[PDB]
């Protein structure tokens, strides 16, 4: 049986200076039933739960102070202005390498049109060196 | 359609020294079957639910061995710890910012009241949305 | 609609083991997809330790696809933690479109720093959308 479900799961270009980049063209990423990628935000084709998730990497050489943060945010048709879903801010500094993810997850009722955006703060922090570490998805329940 | 019970209410940002939770937000929910009540949530159905929680403390300085903890309790139809984490923010105005985030599978029966707490909201952060939050989801 | 949650063996110690109790097989320490559709694929994993020692300690968790197509080993989600007592947990989740036969792998890269006292912190699963 074939789903109809809307769906997305972008991963972020590596290739992509100062910016977390969100692309679906790339081997086991998809926007499929309605979802599309405009702006590098997901746009949501109709109302209804979906479940909302992304991933970050973060890593530095060393300690230099540095906040970095992740954020899920929501513009609903006819507004301008993001208002955060989820948020987390982290402190990885309090020379080795440090790493930091972070993950947020949770179940929101969307409507159509509705745009969302997966940012960060420190991009020059983001890290590449391997597949699945940069993620961001949703999925109509 | 999904007729799994799921929930994702947000700490009040004007509820002064406590985390409540609300559920009548834009960007919050309770579905098919879960409740809030005394800022609880209620489990409507037996089975394995995924429960989240993050909660973020922020302090102006370190002068103090300040102890942040934060909870999710089960209360059956029996009280039990199902998540906890403890953090010491001090090492020793420089400001300071400490995530906890909690998460895991537990067995749940119907009925059961599940409780998000912490020990510090003098500390907790609401200068952004988005930062503290609770929610289940079942499989 | 198949679905599969598997939690760590804590009598297997010294490697992340995974045990079973809908219809998605649990073969060879992955998880065997039944049918050709959509899934959300998910897991966590603890760590611990009593310190911290002159070699930097990197810990990773990823979860990998093997395609029955082409048979390589691919990573799905992954992510690296640096823990330097300490507790780290890793979470990942995401929806895959994923084939009949692909088999999905959760891993790690120290299993002497699992904690096998929370079973409802050390699992991997998948859910058909
Ligand atoms: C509604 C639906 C699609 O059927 C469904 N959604 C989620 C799960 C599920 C179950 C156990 C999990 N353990 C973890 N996850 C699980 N997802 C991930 C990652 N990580 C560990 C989390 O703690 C977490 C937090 C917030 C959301 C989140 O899901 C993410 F996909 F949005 C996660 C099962 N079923």
């Amino acid at each position: 049986t074939p789903s109809d479900k809307p769906v997305a799961h972008v991963v972020a270009n590596p290739q992509a200076e100062g910016q977390l980049q969100w692309l679906n063209r790339r081997a086991n990423a998809l926007l499929a039933n309605g979802v599309e990628l405009r702006d590098n935000q997901l746009v949501v084709p109709s109302e209804g739960l979906y479940l909302i998730y992304s991933q970050v990497l973060f890593k530095g050489q060393g300690c230099p102070h540095v906040l970095l943060t992740h954020t899920i945010s929501r513009i609903a048709v006819s507004y301008q202005t993001k208002v955060n879903l989820l948020s987390a801010i982290k402190s990885p500094c309090q020379a080795k390498p440090w790493y930091e993810p972070i993950y947020l997850g949770g179940v929101f009722q969307l409507e159509k049109g509705d745009r969302l955006s997966a940012e960060i703060n420190r991009p020059d922090y983001l890290d590449f060196a391997e597949s699945g570490q940069v993620y961001f998805g949703i999925i109509a329940l």
